[PDB]
């Protein structure tokens, strides 16, 4: 009986409430619930059914959205206070200026059952519209069930893992009010979607890999090759196959916060993808140089530096390689892994006046600066991530 019953007094690092021992996924501090059925997960206990005998205050649907359920100060809270536990002090989380319809991205699975996200890796979520994306959203998902059913289109089966189309990625400005759809299919004919979408660009995607990915190789396109993003005074191209900071006004908040904290006149953009950081410093007159060893990234940096008619120098490298000899600021955001221990030793070996770290993953951050020779100056977590558990963290070291 009552070990399976209880209120929820704390979520845990990945946003789950935790009952007795049991996880809870969408529940609340305050909840009190009945367990109905647990499993077993990672050799933890988790509650598959449950239910809820009373309403957390603390309360208020998207992919990845576990923390969806709960008001949005109190979203901002439990980033305070994971931020403060792992960094072991206390940091500023600055709110998302929009919370629904900040996302630039999605990708909605097409599948047999509806179009979505997945649950369940089987189950579709059927939508007619994602919030967080926002109202773009709900006029693509009906042009797209008109396109299927004129067209006759062979859609996800999931179970069997066959079917032609397997999702819709929508992408879009949000200062721009530029749209970018992109089917990503198996092998086969896209028949032509121009008569169906009034957007900007309409790109049909290729994705002969094994894998279950949200791109593939560019098969072709209608309309615009790139849509734009805008931040601030600085355009950025957007493409299918490369990556963009998915909330475009905490972006502008990004930005605006690195080129506050960087010093002097050389800097080094390094990890720059496309070129974020590198060219909007380049345009307030800074003397730029990024790496990235994605060449893709790399080539969509250079045509941003052309679009906005600074001088900055984006080139291909490793990090187990690139050289940070001769920088006033170090710029890193690195991948998920952190710095790699020879960029670390050669910045040691170096030591420029600072580094700004960006990063996601507040843990290997902190791994980081560990091994660092420099210590944390300024931090502020940038609330880039509405409704899920991530949040992402700018430091000036020194
Ligand atoms: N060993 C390595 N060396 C250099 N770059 C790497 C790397 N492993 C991954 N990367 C790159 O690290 C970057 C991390 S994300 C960087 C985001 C970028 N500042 C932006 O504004 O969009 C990615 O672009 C990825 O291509």
């Amino acid at each position: 009986g009552s070990h399976m019953r209880g209120v929820i007094r704390k979520l845990n690092d990945d946003g789950f409430g935790v009952l007795k021992g049991i996880l809870v996924p969408f529940s609340a501090p305050g909840d009190e619930i009945i367990v109905e059925r647990v499993e077993r997960v990672k050799k933890r206990r988790v509650a598959s059914q449950w239910k809820l005998v009373r309403s957390s205050p603390l309360r208020v649907k998207c992919g990845g959205c576990t923390l969806q359920h709960l008001n949005y100060d109190y979203q901002l809270e439990f980033k305070r206070k994971k931020l403060k536990r792992i960094l072991g002090f206390e940091v500023e989380v600055v709110p998302s200026p929009k919370i629904f319809g900040h996302r630039n991205r999605i990708d909605l699975a097409i599948t047999k059952d509806g179009i979505g996200f997945r649950e369940k890796w089987w189950k579709i979520v059927d939508i007619d519209e994602c919030p967080v994306f926002g109202k773009t959203s709900r006029e693509a998902i009906e042009r797209l069930k008109e396109f299927i059913e004129e067209e006759k289109i062979s859609v996800w089966n999931i179970k069997k893992d066959e079917g032609f189309l397997r999702y819709m990625v929508l992408r879009e400005g949000k200062f721009t009010e530029e749209v970018m759809v992109n089917f990503v299919t198996k092998e086969g004919n896209l028949p032509d979607p121009t008569n169906y979408f009034d957007f900007d660009s309409i790109y049909w995607s290729v994705n002969r890999s094994k894998s279950d990915v949200s791109y593939g190789d560019i098969e072709r396109f209608w309309g615009k090759e790139f849509i734009r993003e805008r931040l601030d005074d600085v355009d950025y191209l957007i493409h299918p196959n490369s990556f963009f900071q998915t909330n475009s006004y905490q972006a502008v908040n990004l930005v605006r916060k690195v080129s506050e904290l960087v010093e002097g006149e050389k800097i080094l953009d390094m990890y720059s993808g496309v070129g974020t950081f590198g060219i909007y410093l380049a345009k307030r007159g800074f003397n730029v140089k990024g790496f990235d060893s994605n060449e893709f990234a790399i080539e969509m940096a250079r045509r941003n530096v052309e679009i906005n008619n600074v001088d900055a120098e984006f080139e291909v490298a490793s990090d187990r390689e690139v050289s940070v000899k001769g920088f006033d600021t170090v710029i890193v955001d690195p991948p998920r892994a952190g710095l790699h221990p020879r960029l670390v030793k050669r910045l040691n070996r170096e030591k420029p006046g600072v580094i700004v770290y960006v990063s996601c993953n507040p843990e290997t951050f902190a791994r980081d600066v560990k091994m660092l020779d420099y210590r944390i100056d300024e931090i502020v977590a940038l609330d880039m991530f509405p409704h899920t558990p991530h949040v992402e963290l700018v430091a000036k070291l020194v």
